């Protein structure tokens, strides 16, 4: 919500409470998304300023709130600044942030991450591109310097975050972006490559001295409709874990598939059958294993910008045979949901 | 405060500042509420939206900030988000909301939780029904349907949340309670049953495969008086600890007095005169312990709706000789508050 | 930003989003500041309530969150409450506010604490009096009783800090200072002393039973000028670690100087000319040693309240022999603002 704007200057501060609940089999430690409560709050801010006609300076916070820790030791867990940045749009020329954010990549798989609760499962956090991360500068251009309409590009800077984990580790890298919108149809290109870090190197799984991550889109966005496609191919990029052997690190070679068909019905209800499948080809010990393999069934009900229910259905394609040995239970998520 | 309002969404945003500081001598390892620097800050949003008529939806969360850590690794200490929900109130027929929030028990427990800075001493966080929990869906009834003036209920259901602690875990449960509101006076009745996690029944202190909290509520809330009265009673409910021998776990079978009153002078003054006992029967190694006794004297000085100082003095009847080993020494509280 | 004003009480919610790097060469495991991302995002809230016309009531709270991250278990560090207090304006008889503060050493070392990103280097957290500390009563008083215009003072009691760490902890303490603001000139004195904790007296480094911190100050502000100076001395005060025999405590004493030449272009060019150096004599093992000793050449371009981005460069006088092994390199800032 909009709760600032004088002399040129406008914030907005926004937040939800969302009471979530998670529904699956067993411990669900076998399941695809857990089990028991799941409830979060989001609390963050737009803020924007005028510097004359021709600029605008931007700076964006949001912050991830867990409510479901007790109140003792457990408190703080997955607490996070989800985004935290800074930039500066020039009139026709431009505009340039850095800061947390999410990755050119992302610029492409970020279509298929339209699920009430689920999908968009290849957009990992501090994985180079396809998600958020820290220290990116980007330098985003609109319409071709106001020449070409709806042709639009970035080119990306990854900056070296040594972290004590590998998974959360990366080098310095590069990446760019261009997606072209014609009446409703967009078509997403992107691509991302970064040097390792020796921790990441010294890892069991996967093997390079660089990581790559390359997304290619398609969207209806229309008449009330989403239908969405995303494929993707990450090398040395992707995390995964070996929960037998309890081996963790990357894929070397990862092909991503995300479908996502929706349509909106005026009184509110918003029913979404989609499809993701991740697969991991020659992983070191095992072969090709699939990480992610599901159909999705759900149904957002809109009361108004505010307000909303949802109840999220994967049906999950991994078998229990599974190789890396992911979950392959079901997972029901219903939720209630106050943003402003 | 009210800092959003427009289209039928308003959205609170609400917070304060409490300088704090504890009186006991020794270091007050022995004192009931501990000794030196207690300061700490809160923040949260109470949302809501008008979906129609007939319709309000609505969403809370608030948080904990400690003040009393130095900015280094203890930085992060007692920092908590304390509640965070959302719900629907349909016009006559009902209002339900999930999430983290206070159980059903509380419902009555609430009335003696009045004091200035201690007082509510059964009220413990994640303990099934008597505070705040999570994972709690409750359906609240107003009026009984509309219809009988000030008789009010509420059914409460609870999600398994086992957690790496037995003092924060639960299992499955379901609660209830009845208040009647005629003219000033209001009595409360309220209920809760849970089947007890398998890490709580490996307790060492504690038996049962059940726990249970009932505490009935009585008050007048007029003419600038608080009187309110608790009885409760919990069963393999209530979490203590033997800091001799540094066991932990659950009384048996708690008795629970609280009684609070109060009284509202025009200038601001509110003094306050109260009393906590609970008690422990039947405990493993023990028989029947204290844990609470005291008296209450203090004073909340009210500026306006946004400034207070106040004093808050618990003389301990606590006997140093404690079979738990609580502490027996009084508890000196000052304060200095900003609301907003 | 001023986001509540109504009925009395004016509420001011502010934050911002600082995306920020700093560049190194090797690690910077050497260099003065580090190496890398380093953005960060604040939020706090100033709020003001007016009692009467003789009478107004404050309080404040602000929060650091950190930007640089992954959004997995390190996705906590460095958050912090760095203020959060209340307190009393009565009328021309003074002003009393308890809480985490700036300690009154800091009203005379804040003088130099003017650069884009670094300088400030004595006025460390949870120090006693030079910087931002728990438990913390304060009485300024403004004008001498509202008698001799711009003659100003504060006497400070600080409250013994037991904490697991004595690098963050403290004893009981008292403070003072007295500033003099005679037409854009201002000449600050500031003294505190304080018993050490236990825990402080057990440490390798530093021998007394009391840390002392006072310091002078001096400065110009007028004309779009900014010319200050910092004359300081620590006693047992001042902590500090041997890197090499990895030992920690505080140094015996230190003097301590900082010095600020700024000035500000209409356009909004600020460049910074600054210089710091902070010695301990007499530690133990090592004699005399230098913790802080560089040039500062920086700029903040100001584009307006809210949009700003600063180039600030740490010429690194410590020689890479350091005998507390302190960093040699030089570190360059590179920030960009989004403040409300
Ligand atoms: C206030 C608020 O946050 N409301 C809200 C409700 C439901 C939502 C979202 C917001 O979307 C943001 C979800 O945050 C997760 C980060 O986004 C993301 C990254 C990578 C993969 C998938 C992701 O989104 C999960 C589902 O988002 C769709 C709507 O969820
Ligand atoms: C902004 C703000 O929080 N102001 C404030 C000042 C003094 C208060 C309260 C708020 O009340 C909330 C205190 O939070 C503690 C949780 O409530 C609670 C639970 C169980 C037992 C006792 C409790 O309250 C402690 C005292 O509350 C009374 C007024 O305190
Ligand atoms: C919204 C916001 O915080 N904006 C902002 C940008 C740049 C800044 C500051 C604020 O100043 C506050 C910096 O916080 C650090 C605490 O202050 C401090 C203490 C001790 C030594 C040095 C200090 O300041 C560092 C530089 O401050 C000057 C401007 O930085």
């Amino acid at each position: 919500a909009e709760i600032y704007n004088k002399d040129g200057n406008k914030v907005d501060l926004y937040g939800c409470a969302v009471g979530l609940h998670y529904f699956s089999k067993g411990n669900g430690e076998n399941s695809y998304g857990g089990n028991g409560d799941m409830t979060y709050a989001r609390l963050g801010f737009k803020g924007e300023t005028q510097i004359n006609s021709d600029l605008t300076g931007y700076g964006q916070w949001e912050y991830n709130f867990q409510g479901n820790n007790s109140e003792g030791a457990d408190a703080q867990t997955g607490n996070k600044t989800r985004l935290a940045f800074a930039g500066l749009k020039y009139a026709d020329v431009g505009s340039f942030d850095y800061g947390r954010n999410y990755g050119v990549v992302y610029d492409a798989l970020g279509y298929t991450d339209m699920l009430p609760e689920f999908g968009g499962d290849t957009a990992y956090s501090d994985d180079f591109f396809v998600g958020r991360v820290g220290g990116v500068a980007t330098y985003r251009n609109s319409n071709f310097f106001g020449l070409v309409d709806g042709l639009n590009f970035a080119v990306q800077y990854l900056g070296k975050n040594e972290r004590d984990t590998a998974r959360r580790s990366n080098g310095d890298g590069v990446g760019g972006s261009i997606s072209y919108e014609y009446e409703g149809f967009g078509i997403v290109g992107a691509y991302g490559a970064a040097d390792r870090t020796n921790l990441q190197e010294a890892q069991p799984l996967g093997n390079g001295k660089k990581a790559e991550q390359w997304a290619t889109g398609l969207k209806y966005d229309a008449n009330n409709i989403y239908l969405a496609a995303n494929y993707g191919e990450t090398r040395n990029a992707t995390p995964i874990t070996n929960k037998f052997t309890n081996t963790s690190g990357f894929a070397n070679k990862t092909q991503d598939v995300l479908l996502v068909a929706q349509y909106q019905f005026d009184f509110g209800l918003r029913p979404s059958i989609a499809y993701t499948k991740s697969k991991a080809k020659d992983v070191e010990g095992i072969g090709d294993v699939d990480l992610v393999n599901y159909f999705e069934v759900g149904a957002t009900y809109y009361f108004n910008k505010n307000m909303s229910t949802y109840v999220d259905y994967i049906i999950n394609q991994i078998d229990s045979d599974n190789k890396l040995g992911v979950g392959s239970d079901d997972t029901v998520a219903v939720g209630i949901v106050y943003q402003f």
